[PDB]
């Protein structure tokens, strides 16, 4: 078990409506809040580790939004050392429905070391998750 990553929250800018349940909602530690993207399409969050760092992810957690769990099936999460993601692999593709209030946690077998990670929602999600997190260790 490796810790819990840190870094700069990027994706998606805007929420739905204006309401205010923007990417920031997924990395608050509260399973009862959730991003709420400004389009149907297209949504996307995760983390720049910083300029020079880059992680070897182990394991990812994440919490869907109440109610709209169906959402994230089809949602991948993808590594990548360009911000564009041009060079991204995919590290996890959700297939089923995940359980509702709770995080599911998936094992990443990449010894690849990134500086950016992301989960790339699927069409008519309006990017909605609760909760994302990274785990791993520093590349050697
Ligand atoms: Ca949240």
């Amino acid at each position: 078990s490796y810790p819990k990553l840190t870094g700069t929250v990027i994706g998606t800018q805007g929420s739905w409506n204006n309401i205010g349940n923007t990417i920031h909602k997924a990395f608050d530690g509260d399973l009862n809040t959730f991003f709420d993207g400004p389009t149907a399409n297209g949504c996307w969050l995760g983390l720049d580790f910083g300029e020079g760092v880059r992680n070897v992810i182990t394991q990812i957690k994440f919490c869907p939004r109440s109610g709209y769990e169906q959402r994230m099936i089809g949602g991948i999460f993808q590594g990548a050392n360009k911000e564009d993601f041009s060079d991204a692999v995919t590290l996890f593709t959700i297939t089923s429905l995940p359980g509702s209030g709770t995080l599911t946690s998936v094992d990443v077998d990449n010894p690849t070391g990134f500086r950016y990670v992301r989960y790339l929602s699927p069409d008519g999600s309006n990017g909605n998750i609760a909760e994302l997190q990274f785990f791993g260790t520093p590349a050697g």
